[PDB]
């Protein structure tokens, strides 16, 4: 007795929200805050002063 | 089948850092804090009032 939302469901559609989507934050920090060094092997020697006179 | 880190062992040299190669520090600091005198000599003598009337 009444064209209802079920016999329109057809004509009815939905639409879609970027408003909480997100990629993965860089959270990461060791090679941002601490001193780099460009390794060219997979061994690197740092010698060091161990005692003195 | 696969060589290896262990087979190819002889063509993998170390390499070298000065990063925490670091020389003694001049921590000394009582020429730079107190009176210096030039000595021109071995022995100085410093004449003081010892008593007075």
């Amino acid at each position: 007795a009444d064209t209802n939302r079920t016999d329109a469901a057809a004509l009815i559609q939905e639409a879609y929200s970027d408003v909480f989507l997100d990629s993965v934050s860089e959270t990461a920090k060791v090679i941002g805050t601490f001193p780099v060094y460009n390794m060219g092997t997979k061994t690197t020697n740092l010698p060091v002063l161990s005692t003195f006179p």
